[PDB]
C-alpha cells in the first residue's frame, strides 16, 4: 500500500463531473473544481485544468494526471507549512501518508487548525491523538473515511485499508 492507492480507495474515480460529499463540483480522483454552484463555472475550470474543451468529461489518463499533481501539491504544501512540517518530519512513513490524506481532503489550512491533535501526534501519543481527531466536524461528516485515517495514525499500519 502507498499514498496513491490509499487515496484512490478513499476518493474513488469518476470521469464525469460530479458533486462531492459537500456538494461541490469535482472530477476524477477527488479533484475539486470549484465551490461555485454553477456547472458552467465547473466546466470552465475543468477545461482550464486539462487544457482542452472537455465538455465535462475527462479520460482516465487525464484524471490520473490531475491526481499526480494534487498529491505532489499536498506534500509540497505540508513541507512549506510551519505548523505542518514539523509534524510530518516526526512521523514514520505510514503515518505520513495519513497526514497527506487529510491535507488532500481538507487543505493545508484545514489541517493546520487541528492544533491539539498535531501536538499529540508530534508527541507520539497515538491513542490520545485518535480520540482528539474524532472530536471534529470531519469525523462527524465523513466517519468511515475518518475512521480509516484515524486508525492509520493510531496503529502505524495499513490495516484499515486491507
Ligand atoms: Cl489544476
Ligand atoms: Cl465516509
Amino acid at each position: 500500500m502507498n499514498i496513491f492507492e490509499m487515496l484512490r480507495i478513499d476518493e474513488g474515480l469518476r470521469l464525469k463531473i460530479y458533486k462531492d460529499t459537500e456538494g461541490y463540483y469535482t472530477i476524477g480522483i477527488g479533484h475539486l473544481l470549484t465551490k461555485s454552484p454553477s456547472l458552467n463555472a465547473a466546466k470552465s475550470e475543468l477545461d482550464k485544468a486539462i487544457g482542452r474543451n472537455t465538455n465535462g468529461v475527462a479520460t482516465k489518463d487525464e484524471a490520473e494526471k490531475l491526481f499526480n499533481q494534487d498529491v505532489d501539491a499536498a506534500v509540497r504544501g505540508i513541507l512549506r507549512n510551519a505548523k505542518l512540517k514539523p509534524v510530518y518530519d516526526s512521523l514514520d512513513a505510514v503515518r505520513r501518508a495519513a497526514l497527506i490524506n487529510m491535507v488532500f481532503q481538507m487543505g493545508e489550512t484545514g489541517v493546520a487548525g487541528f492544533t491539539n491533535s498535531l501536538r499529540m501526534l508530534q508527541q507520539k501519543r497515538w491513542d490520545e491523538a485518535a480520540v482528539n481527531l474524532a472530536k471534529s466536524r470531519w469525523y462527524n461528516q465523513t466517519p468511515n473515511r475518518a475512521k480509516r485515517v484515524i486508525t492509520t495514525f493510531r496503529t502505524g499500519t495499513w490495516d484499515a485499508y486491507k
